[PDB]
């Protein structure tokens, strides 16, 4: 028992991290097969960053301008291409450490692990969620660009995120591995509206189930509710609307605990309306929304990779 | 910017995990050089667990009774020895994936990363602290025994924890890698008092510094205090006493922020006496004590391994 904000083991991804240098700029790249993926703003200078013309900047670059280093060994760049906001550098050696992998574009509310890297070397790993407004609340310093987010399913790494930018608000923005930003964001050093964020309701409910499984019981009440009544409350507290698809994905946790989903919604309603009276749930004094129902089932069933 | 509960990258440790089977019992082992380390209770049966006579149980075992498997490959056991509460199985092959490593016995209040494993396969990684009462608040299911805790300093893994037991209270207990339990605990399936726990004061202060560095400012006040006055408050709220050694290790964070340690103590005093009035600090509505001052400096300075 016990419940922790658990990340995926990072070894499969550590073996794919490289350093990419273009001019004075160094950031991280992802080496899979014979391609290295990195943010295209590696080709910018400080004069460039308010509104870089990436096409013009890249035209001035040749294969030999991209310095790619994996630990101590230098990789030979034999082609380069810009896809959306990422650069793809073809190298003459396939990464011997390439795992089975997929590129996926995740949905808001889904979670993933981030391997924070600097100069191609991993620094740490942590779990987070893609916010409903397509930002992430990460821990990134300058030089972390090109760090990636991922999930693992048995032997397959699904890469879903590459880090590009810290907004002036201190939240983080990035792309899928085809270089498409999540959210409205562009790779320019400008103020950029993220728009209203909300709490991921289905994840809060999953975490309340995790709490019950692990012995925090005190918030269970004598009440039930309806999906309409609950969603009127959700709207008032800037929670995402709950759908039947969400109720369905919570089914396994309902079955394990014997607590119907709408009964758990009624417990959440009371917590929203009354707060926690200085109590805690799973070591938290707020309602946690960074565990999906599938995260709770894995951590509670001990799935390995 | 941003601040996360970050674990060390786990790849170096993943390559050391094996499965150890003795009879019907399977748990995890740690393969370093030509020795596999695992909890000695792998040799118990359910009849045994209220008070196992480990010496008598081990005398009935031979090298060929210990089944050790690294992924798909079987290891050949050529010796066995019990050291305190761990078994050391000498194997005929050195682990080709052995990192540079040390065994360390950590102090209460220090933090480390746990690689939770089942059947020798890693499941997830998370950061935690050794409580002042020598328990840990982990996430462990049956079969996780033998999972290890560790820190990394450049290329060297310092192993500090091996998981043995879940107490009836749902908290966790284990040993250093010489098999000595942290705390008063014994490897028997019994109720065992953990004794009074306390909050790790120097870590809470480090985290308040991390908050200031990252822009949470609201709890800073016009006040200061003394070490005596503060420690009278610490005692009332079951916080560890603060010493000058703690003030000294907080020096770098004081210097970075310009906030004297005793001024930050006065902010913490007011939070303890008044609560947070429904506010949050770094995404938390409680005072977080699982970051050491050295954790905060790394995460804020971007150290890699
Ligand atoms: C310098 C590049 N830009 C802006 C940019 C320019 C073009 O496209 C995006 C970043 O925001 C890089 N970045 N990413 N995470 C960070 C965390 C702390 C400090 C900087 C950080
Ligand atoms: C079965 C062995 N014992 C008791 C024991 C017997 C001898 O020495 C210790 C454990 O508590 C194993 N254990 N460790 N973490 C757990 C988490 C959930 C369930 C069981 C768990």
């Amino acid at each position: 028992s016990g419940f922790r904000k658990m990340a995926f083991p990072s070894g499969k991804v550590e073996g794919c991290m490289v350093q990419v240098t273009c001019g004075t700029t160094t950031l991280n790249g992802l080496w899979l097969d014979d391609v290295v993926y990195c943010p295209r703003h590696v080709i910018c200078t400080s004069e460039d960053m308010l509104n870089p013309n990436y096409e013009d900047l890249l035209i001035r670059k040749s294969n030999h301008n991209f310095l790619v280093q994996a630990g101590n060994v230098q990789l030979r760049v034999i082609g380069h291409s810009m896809q959306n906001c990422v650069l793809k550098l073809k190298v003459d050696t396939a990464n011997p450490k390439t795992p089975k992998y997929k590129f996926v574009r995740i949905q808001p509310g889904q979670t993933f692990s981030v391997l924070a890297c600097y100069n191609g070397s991993p620094s740490g790993v942590y779990q987070c969620a893609m916010r409903p407004n397509f930002t992430i609340k990460g821990s990134f310093l300058n030089g972390s660009c090109g760090s990636v987010g991922f999930n693992i399913d048995y032997d397959c790494v699904s890469f879903c995120y590459m880090h590009h930018m810290e907004l002036p608000t201190g939240v983080h923005a990035g792309t899928d591995l085809e270089g498409n930003f999540y959210g409205p964001f562009v790779d320019r050093q400008t103020a950029q509206a993220a728009g209203t964020d909300t709490t991921i309701t289905v994840n809060v409910l999953a975490w309340l189930y995790a709490a019950v499984i692990n012995g925090d019981r005190w918030f269970l009440n004598r009440f039930t509710t309806t999906l309409n009544d609950f969603n009127l409350v959700a709207m008032k507290y800037n929670y995402e609307p709950l759908t039947q698809d969400h109720v369905d994905i919570l089914g396994p946790l309902s079955a394990q605990t014997g607590i119907a989903v709408l009964d758990m919604c009624a417990s959440l309603k009371e917590l929203l309306q009354n707060g926690m009276n200085g109590r805690t749930i799973l070591g938290s004094a707020l309602l946690e929304d960074e565990f999906t129902p599938f995260d709770v089932v894995r951590q509670c069933s001990g799935v390995t990779f």
